[PDB]
């Protein structure tokens, strides 16, 4: 059989072979930034899965970096407060898991100073509730955002010294996103709200159903069970993942593999290009938390199977080796973007999709 822990180190290293800029302690600066704070997280949740310490030495580089205060948004005084708060959350994010990882409180504290900073974009008067993701515009609470949003001040209700706070925000943040809309017929969440002209009222805006919009809201419920012990977090958790991985709603093939809505066009763009890979660790986080909370030897057991099932798809179908030559002596794997598809060419969005599916197994 497949071992995930090598598959998922090859992957790293194909990564880093091909896409990290040691010169700048970041992964492809051809692509978006949020993008190598994914990154991060995949080799950061790589090493807290498989005991290694192996690239701690370069997360603890790209960290120091990425801290400073950003040239494209110099307000925000560093600490990954950038000028899109989904931006500001995928490193907030990271620095959970770093700090779940090291036990430094120097990256909770990172977190804590990112959900204030989020939270300057809640607003009531729109929507009753919910944030904002143009910082610069504040003309679009969409689904991201809010999740990402959500999945914070649940991990810092789990964390964090003033952890009372983060737990009535958190309860507060999923009330509000479970009564927006966003939330459709079949369990799934589409892209984010409009608002009407007249009334101000806001409803689904209907935009397309990205996977990485069913997976981070996963992970947001997980914590918050942990927090609460509340069961019904986890039932409404996996309604959203069985619609994910039920082939008639469109994202998992009949082949059983997670299938983003763009792969058929063929034109997934750099941000859709790493969606696929979020949702798949964050599938990994509901079937643990799924396992254990009941005595069932089979908990879990569908998610567990779905995520090896699009492991070997995209092992046998959408890889490609790097080739060594007479002075470089890196050797990994690349992926592109279809995991039931062909493999054309690799780009760091699509290698750090490819290492999440791999952790997501480990
Ligand atoms: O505004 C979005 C930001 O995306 C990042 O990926 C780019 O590196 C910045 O130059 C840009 O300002
Ligand atoms: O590519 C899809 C993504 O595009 C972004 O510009 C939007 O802000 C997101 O809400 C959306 O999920
Ligand atoms: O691009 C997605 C668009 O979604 C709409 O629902 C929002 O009202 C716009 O502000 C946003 O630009």
């Amino acid at each position: 059989s497949l071992n995930s822990t090598g598959l998922a180190q090859a992957a790293i290293n194909g990564l880093n072979a091909r896409f990290y800029e040691s010169s700048n302690a970041r992964w492809s600066s051809d692509e978006p930034w949020w993008i190598s704070g994914v990154a991060l997280t995949m080799v950061i949740e790589y090493m807290r899965r498989s005991g290694s310490k192996e690239y701690l030495d370069q997360v603890e580089d790209v960290i120091e970096v990425q801290r400073q205060p950003l040239s494209w948004w110099p307000s925000g005084e560093g600490e990954f407060r950038a000028d899109a708060t989904d931006d500001t959350g995928w490193w907030a994010l990271a620095m959970v898991r770093m700090y779940d990882l090291t036990g430094n409180e120097d990256y909770l504290n990172i977190s804590i100073k990112d959900e204030a900073y989020m939270r300057q974009w809640w607003t009531d008067t729109e929507c009753g509730g919910g944030l904002y993701v143009d910082i610069q515009d504040l003309t679009y609470k969409n689904a991201i955002a809010n999740e990402l949003y959500l999945k914070l001040v649940a991990s810092l209700a789990n964390r964090a010294p003033n952890a009372t706070i983060y737990l009535d925000r958190a309860q507060q943040a999923w009330t509000w996103f479970l009564g927006s809309g966003m939330i459709n017929g079949v369990n799934l969440i589409n892209d984010g709200l409009a608002r009407d002209s007249n009334t101000g009222s806001c409803y689904n805006n209907r935009l397309p159903v990205w996977t990485y919009n069913q997976g981070v809201i996963l992970g947001a419920l997980v914590e918050l069970y942990h927090a609460t012990k509340d069961e019904s977090y986890l039932l409404s958790a996996q309604a959203i993942a069985d619609a994910v991985l039920s082939p008639s709603n469109g994202l998992t093939s009949s082949s059983g593999v997670l299938t983003e809505t763009c792969e058929g066009s063929d034109s997934c763009n750099q941000d859709q290009q790493v969606f696929k890979g979020v949702f798949a660790l964050n599938l990994a986080e509901l079937g643990d938390a799924v396992a254990g909370a009941s005595s069932d030897p089979d908990a879990g057991q569908d998610y567990r199977e779905y995520l090896d099932t699009n492991m070997q798809s995209m092992y046998a179908n959408d890889r490609s080796e790097i080739v060594p030559t007479l002075f470089d002596s890196s050797t990994g794997d690349l992926y592109d973007v279809s995991w039931s598809g062909p493999f054309r060419n690799a780009t760091m969005p699509k290698q750090a999709s490819a290492i999440g599916l791999y952790v997501a197994n480990i």
